[PDB]
């Protein structure tokens, strides 16, 4: 397939196919990757950066696709900044709405929590990434730390599991005891009913299934 990139040269660009009507430069050998984001080429040059880290990272550490945004920047609607450290990731205003359990009144439980003493999502990261690194805190992609450099989804993902681990932390007395007073489903963290709006104000989903 004919590739055309930001950083093609010029006479690449005027040989493409036509359309209808009604400092790096591309070198010959060198190949294109399209960013898993905005979907547009960029040149491919990972094998290079292998033995020369002066190259901008061009790839997730944790899911290992490409990204173009640390190269030359990513433009697209709904992208916030798609590869950074997981401490300087952008996760969206958004980032708060349903993160604990995909569950909306938990969430809300929590931004509550964070508004009544004047803290962002970027505070309550910042205090969770401490944790991470003492070991007090754990990621199911056990190898993360606040330094990885990884894309939007692989931070989110990561994000929620801290989240998480900060929601648990809180004392009951540092909540309204309307949020306190319900009692713990049998099913916990995982129960698939929460995404029902009853089931979810009536019982807290901050607890692990119940066993024997
Ligand atoms: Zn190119
Ligand atoms: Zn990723
Ligand atoms: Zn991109
Ligand atoms: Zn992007
Ligand atoms: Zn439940």
């Amino acid at each position: 397939p004919y590739v055309v990139c930001r950083q093609c040269p010029e006479y690449r660009r005027q040989a493409a196919q036509p359309p209808h009507c009604p400092d790096y430069v591309c070198p010959l050998q060198g190949s294109h990757a399209l960013c898993t984001c905005c979907f547009q080429p960029m040149p491919d040059r990972r094998v290079e950066r292998e033995q020369d880290p002066r190259v901008a990272p061009q790839q997730c550490a944790v899911c290992l696709q490409p990204f173009c945004h640390l190269y030359w920047g990513c433009t697209r609607t709904g992208c916030y900044g798609c590869l950074a450290p997981f401490c300087e990731l952008n996760l969206g205003d958004k980032c708060l709405d349903g993160v604990l359990n995909n569950n909306s009144y938990e969430s809300d439980i929590l931004k509550n929590y964070l508004a009544t003493r004047g803290l962002t999502w970027k505070n309550m990261l910042t205090e969770s990434l401490v944790a991470l690194q003492r070991g007090v805190f754990l990621l199911s992609d056990y190898r993360v730390t606040g330094d990885t450099v990884l894309c939007y989804c692989c931070g989110l993902r990561s994000f929620r599991e801290l989240t998480y681990q900060y929601r648990q932390n809180i004392p009951a007395s540092e909540l309204p005891v309307a949020v306190t007073s319900r009692p713990d489903c049998y099913w916990g963290r995982n129960c698939r009913t929460q995404v029902k709006a009853h089931h979810a104000m009536k019982f807290n989903h901050i607890c692990e299934q119940t066993r024997f």
